[PDB]
């Protein structure tokens, strides 16, 4: 078996070659089990949304050439399309949630283990809110921000602040015009699976229009999940670290943080520093704390911990043999590690009611008893550790070095130190004067269709010898860690000259060695929103609106309907938003048409559909180029 | 070809001959393009619900065994289930918000149109919330109660009050102990899409317990949206009405209310009746108002405006030629409507923001401007009358009686002429003296999958001669009114001779020239609330909980999500709930075995699903003489 088929990575590589001969199956292999999938699923031309379906469209030839109740082929992508949005937004929605009622109870005194780490940005987040501070205890300030938080769930007599308050008002104005801003984030998720359940909306621009609004939906909990992680947490700002799986060690108690929360992560993280001595008792060096996913980058962005690995490749930490404990919250877990648990050793662990999974041990995580549910965890880690005493591991022995911390506020210091007054000018000045192209933030998953982080670092590649200004976040981020892009002695081999003396000079003005790294990384997937308040502070200081930025997404590789979501509200706040994967919308000519052309007259953004990663480079540099053009810049 | 073979419904066959001829395409053709339907979707046994999809699994056999993700077939059938509760409960969500906003505006001066109509109820409702009533004027009563609903949406210090404060003390207990009461309407619809989107929730039981919790915030949804129609319409009582396609008239401008909010359908009735001078002007008899699906199941109920046709066969009063509008909000509308409005003449017009068809005309309407905009509705009609000026029609000369209206409140009033001080008693005693064996819910849809009405028709002709007490609501209410069985001259032949006795003695009391119907009409689907206030008011009276009483319900011909979430609250409350239909749920026996025995160890309750109606009778009587078995009675 030829692995590299499977994933560019080579710790991954070795560990598929280890799980082959041991017989475990993978990710990879139940894909290759399900191969030929349907190619009505593929296309978006089925629907299950009564009980008298499945119905289904032939994409060409004869019937059925439209669903049982009357839906067309438009109406049924679109309605397919819209509850993948809404489905991506709920799960930004019950993790926004979840840290506003942790911010609440830890200033009401009911959740000790949890403070205002960043007092700095919690009263920026106030001030943004309208909410007062002067004369204004901290706790009081916390707990109006908190309420606020739990108030843009639903209806009331403003709209959602955590979107009419974070984009630039000539942005709010457009979309206001179009009906597009959400009254609530709860509030538009339901409306979603209402409108799309049978017989109600059933014109495909009024459905894809609604699904633009919940979109803004998701951004409010993605950008309401990092203000409120960074209050309790703190801001992210540069460290240095690893990843990939050589970052296990095989006389350590290994834990990995799997899922999303870093009210989970962090805990898990400064607990685990307090149970050295316990841990060396077992005849362990230590724990040590190692991310997977989301809640990897949280704790890899704010306190430098290593990530093992990333979204599909998963499961091959546990395969090394070294693996004790995997910690579990909520979202992007394969369920199959339960299963593999059973033949690596590892103790998964659940910690949260709404997400289980048969097998797993779950051991329930309360805010209020934090430290003490964290200890009950960690001592089933280590428990597990001494099992495996004479056991042989095969931790492959790769891993790269990762600057990361890159928040909006980190990268407006860092600019600070060209211009202290004026931070984001020296920034614009090289996208004037040419050095920096443009930007492309990079985001979302790996995808068991496409070679692990092909589509990632072909793109990145293309794109930084061209100039162009990279930043990530999530398991785009962490493709592109585990191949070197977050290491500074990369830069020399990746970046074009023009980025290259950029990122050099911000470098030496901020003491380094050198540069910045070739990627700027940004943090997990709710950290997207630090990049709609970077590009938002930019639109701000030239005056103009986010559809004129030579600003450019790409979800290379996406899986989740998350993805889809934060893919949705890239396009409506103005940006061209490339999906390196079929979507299921190529069913439907028209609806294909709106996303990809039409939504330009609406938004300024648009969605770019290239599977061929080399094609998409070239697409987006186009797409950057005609926003420089725009500007009447030089490209 | 033998229309009896798809519909049981003569007018409906003649219209189906007529569509025939003409070339017209129906639902019931279209079904027949479609088949054979996927075998996966049929079974459950497929998920969308990523990117990496569409993954399926074999029923039986050979791979593909599991989701690529890892996902078995116990958690793909469970998830998808549940997203359909979620999708339900979001109708009802969308359907009792628009009243509560409606009464609220109405109080504070901005809607005119509207009004407190029933006082009696509105002060029952805010003692039942526990809103003080005594020196407060109606208006801030009502502002109380409208806020308590919305407020029920969201998360709070208290949970779902339209839950709470609906079911008996014991009832709640038990659902509480089980963690299955809603915190928030629009919360639970989110938690819902969150815990099965990709990597999250991945335990068929613990996947369920949510589905139930989800269901119950469907039946707050569906309790609240009748208090709030009942409150600004009117409580039903008795009315005499006639249904089927015989009542559209050919000398009239004929205009069908259909789909399911009164905040609509009440107006466009009393507004028709001030426009008769100017129907006649148009060489009209006068605007003849006639019912379609829930919205006019809410007209009939309160007004004794006439039942047109449901559910699957709605495109048939279109057919006749003479339906000169077809009014529209949302829910239960095959989109097919407005293509076959080019064929027919009709003027189909939707209303509603989120529930437009392409190709319909779509006129705003605004509860701020309700009789400006229905008189600019019903104008478009009167225009389309014109048009049909000299042009053969064919309506069916085929119409029933119909006795309707019985509100709880109508079954305790009607019962009360025979015992003032205790009226639930004379129902009890004649259930524990045999006369009345039980009680027996007909609810939900038609499915072009099973021939119209027939299951419905077959098992209440099975539990009428059986001295069950039949009741219905929605489309299943529909079905039985077409076939006669709301008509008291036919009690003699569909009753057994104890229920007879029973709705006899109670009409004359009544002073009717006879009997009650042979089935009492409760109303709308979301009028299903009406029959859980008479059981927990009957539960209260006895002393026991809801899984003691000799109480069952059908949903003998589901179709909507919306039927799913009621059909799932139906069992979350402790009834046994017969589907006549096949639910996507058999791809996985430790989900059936769930849903149709070992939840009755959670909440009493259990599915019965049955494709053939007289072996579902006979499990049906079964369930109910166990019930009385239980209590201690002979059956
Ligand atoms: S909503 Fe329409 S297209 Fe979808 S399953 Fe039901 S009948 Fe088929
Ligand atoms: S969630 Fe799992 S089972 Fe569903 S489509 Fe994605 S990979 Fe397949
Ligand atoms: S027919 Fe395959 S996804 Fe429905
Ligand atoms: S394979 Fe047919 S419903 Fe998905
Ligand atoms: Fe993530
Ligand atoms: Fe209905």
């Amino acid at each position: 078996a030829r692995q590299n088929l499977k994933s560019t990575d080579r710790a991954v590589q070795q560990m598929l070659d280890k799980a082959k001969r041991e017989g475990i199956q993978t990710v990879w292999d139940r894909y290759e089990a399900m191969k030929p999938q349907c190619g009505f699923g593929e296309t978006g031309l089925c629907c299950r949304h009564c009980l008298q379906g499945p119905c289904r469209i032939n994409p060409f030839g004869d019937e059925p050439k439209v669903g049982i109740c009357g839906a067309t082929a438009e109406v049924i992508v679109a309605r397919g399309l819209d509850r993948s949005i809404a489905a991506g937004a709920a799960g930004h929605s019950g993790h926004a949630k979840h840290l506003a009622h942790t911010l609440k109870k830890a200033v009401q005194g009911k959740a000790a283990s949890y403070m205002i780490k960043d007092r700095t940005k919690l009263h920026s987040i106030a001030k943004r809110l309208g909410i007062p501070t002067e004369g204004q205890k901290d706790e009081d300030i916390a707990l109006e921000v908190a309420k606020a938080a739990l108030a843009d769930f639903h209806e009331k007599d403003t709209p959602v602040l955590w979107v009419t308050t974070v984009l630039p008002p000539s942005r709010v104005k457009v979309l206001s015009a179009h009906g597009l801003i959400p009254a609530g984030i709860d509030h538009e998720i339901a409306e979603i699976m209402h409108r799309t359940s049978m017989g109600c909306d059933a014109d495909a621009q009024n459905l894809l229009l609604g699904g633009l609004r919940c979109s803004l939906a998701d951004l409010a909990g993605c950008y309401m999940g990092t203000d409120l992680a960074d209050i309790l947490f703190g801001t992210p700002a540069p460290v240095v670290t690893e990843s990939n799986l050589g970052v296990l060690k095989a006389d350590a108690v290994n834990v990995a943080v799997h899922g999303h929360n870093p009210v989970l992560s962090d805990i898990i993280v400064s607990v685990s520093k307090e149970m050295e001595n316990e841990a060396r008792a077992a005849g362990a060096t230590g724990i040590n704390v190692v991310g997977i996913c989301c809640t990897g980058n949280e704790v890899l962005m704010r306190h430098g911990i290593p990530a093992c690995t990333h979204s599909v490749s998963q499961e091959m930490a546990m395969i090394t043999g070294a693996l004790d404990a995997m910690i579990l919250d909520y979202q992007c877990i394969q369920p199959s590690v339960a299963t593999i648990a059973e033949c690596t050793g590892t103790t998964v662990i659940t910690t949260m009611e709404m997400s289980k999974i048969t097998g797993a041990t779950h051991v329930n995580f309360a805010e209020e008893a934090a430290v003490e549910n964290a200890k009950q965890i960690l001592r089933l880690a280590i428990d597990t550790f001494k099992r495996r005493k004479g056991k042989p591991v095969e931790i492959p022995n790769i891993k790269t070095k990762v600057v990361a911390g890159f928040s909006t506020e980190a990268i407006i210091n860092a600019l600070s130190k060209l211009n202290a007054n004026d931070p984001l000018k020296p920034l614009i000045d090289n996208v004037v004067n040419g050095n920096i192209r443009g930007v492309c933030l990079f985001a979302g998953c790996n995808n068991v269709k496409v070679p692990q982080d092909q589509n990632f670092t072909t793109i990145a590649r293309k794109l930084l010898k061209q100039n162009v200004l990279v930043v990530a976040t999530g398991c785009g981020a962490g493709a592109l860690m585990r191949h070197g892009f977050m290491d500074p002695a990369n830069v020399d081999e990746l970046c074009g000259d023009g980025l290259k003396a950029v990122l050099t000079a911000i470098g030496e003005a901020n003491g380094l060695g050198g540069p910045l790294p070739p990627v700027l990384h940004m943090g997990s997937c709710v950290d997207n929103s630090r990049a709609v308040a970077l590009v938002a502070a930019l639109a701000n200081r030239l005056g103009v609106d986010l559809d004129r930025l030579p600003v450019v997404a790409s979800a290379a590789e996406a899986m989740h309907e998350k993805a889809v979501a934060i893919g949705t509200w890239a396009v409506t706040i103005g940006l061209p938003t490339h999906i390196g994967v079929l979507p299921p919308i190529t069913g439907s000519l028209p609806v294909t048409q709106i996303l990809t052309s039409s939504v330009k007259d609406i938004t300024g953004g648009y969605f770019i559909v290239e599977l061929d990663p080399e094609t998409a480079a070239d697409k987006l540099l186009a797409a950057i180029n005609e926003r420089r053009a725009g500007l009447g810049l030089p490209w």
